[PDB]
C-alpha cells in the first residue's frame, strides 16, 4: 500500500503517453526510494526504463514495497484527463487496483485495476545535449520520407539524415546553433535508426527539455531526458537487428 502525489498532472501523464507507444502493459516497482519502470517493446528493439525518485513528488508514503502490473492503455484514458497545474494522487490499498483522484479547481476519482505483468553498457564514441525541439522537428520532417535516419557526428557538428536515392531531408546542428548545447566525439560516429520507434520515444518531449544522446558506429543509441531534474526516462535503441 501506499499513497503518493505529483504536481503537474499533465506531465505525469506525458510520461504514460510515451510508454503505452512502445509497449501496452508494464510492472512499476514501487519502493519507498521512489517508481522504477523497465520493459522491452514486443519488437525486442527498444528498451525503455524509467525511473522516478520519491524526491520529485510532494508526497511519497509507501506502507509496504509493490510491484503493480497495468494496462497502459487504461491508465493514459484516465490521466489524460488531468491539466497541466492539476495534482495527482495515486493510492493503493490492500485491493487489486490503484484509485486515481485528479484535482485542479474541482476534482475526479477513477479506479485502474491492477494485471499481473510478467516480463546501456555499450563503448559510445559520441555524444550530444540538443533541445527537445530539434529531435521532434528531425522525426516529423523524417516520417514518410524514409525508413530510417542517419546520425552523423563530427567534431563540431551533429547531423541527421539518410544516405539514399530518395528526396533528402537533413537537420543540422553546429555549436552556434541554440538546438546544440553539448556534443563529445572521440571519432566520427555514425548510424542509423527507425523512424518510427524515434516518433515513439520522442512524443510528449517538450521543446525546451534537453536531451541526451549517446551513441556508436553502428551500435544502439541511448537516449535520455530528466523529469523534474532528479527523475529520468531512458531509452536504448538497436540500430538494426
Amino acid at each position: 500500500p501506499f499513497e503518493i502525489v505529483f504536481e503537474g498532472a499533465k506531465e505525469f501523464a506525458q510520461l504514460i503517453d510515451t510508454a503505452s507507444k512502445l509497449i501496452d502493459e508494464a510492472a512499476f516497482k514501487v519502493t519507498e526510494d521512489g517508481i522504477s519502470m523497465r520493459a522491452m517493446d514486443p519488437s525486442r528493439v527498444v528498451l525503455i526504463d524509467l525511473n522516478l525518485p520519491s524526491s520529485i513528488f510532494s508526497k511519497y508514503e509507501v506502507v509496504e514495497p509493490e510491484t503493480i502490473g497495468v494496462n497502459l492503455d487504461h491508465l493514459k484514458k484516465i490521466l489524460k484527463r488531468g491539466k497541466a497545474k492539476d495534482t495527482l494522487i495515486l493510492k493503493k490499498g490492500e485491493e487489486n487496483f490503484l484509485e486515481i483522484t485528479i484535482q485542479g479547481t474541482a476534482t475526479r476519482t477513477f479506479r485502474v485495476p491492477l494485471i499481473d505483468v510478467e516480463e546501456p553498457e555499450l563503448p559510445f564514441t559520441a555524444k550530444v545535449v540538443v533541445l527537445g525541439e530539434v529531435l521532434k522537428a528531425a522525426v516529423k520532417d523524417a516520417s514518410l520520407v524514409s525508413d530510417s535516419i542517419k546520425f552523423i557526428a563530427r567534431e563540431n557538428e551533429f547531423i541527421m539524415k539518410a544516405e539514399g536515392e530518395t528526396q533528402e531531408v537533413e537537420i543540422k546542428l553546429t555549436l552556434e546553433d541554440e538546438g546544440l548545447l553539448d556534443i563529445e566525439v572521440q571519432e566520427e560516429t555514425k548510424s542509423a535508426y527507425g523512424v518510427s520507434y524515434l516518433s515513439d520515444m520522442v512524443k510528449g518531449l517538450g521543446k525546451a527539455d534537453e536531451v541526451t544522446i549517446k551513441f556508436g558506429n553502428e551500435m544502439p543509441m541511448q537516449m535520455e531526458y530528466y523529469i523534474r531534474d532528479e527523475g529520468r526516462l531512458t531509452f536504448l535503441l538497436a540500430p538494426r537487428v
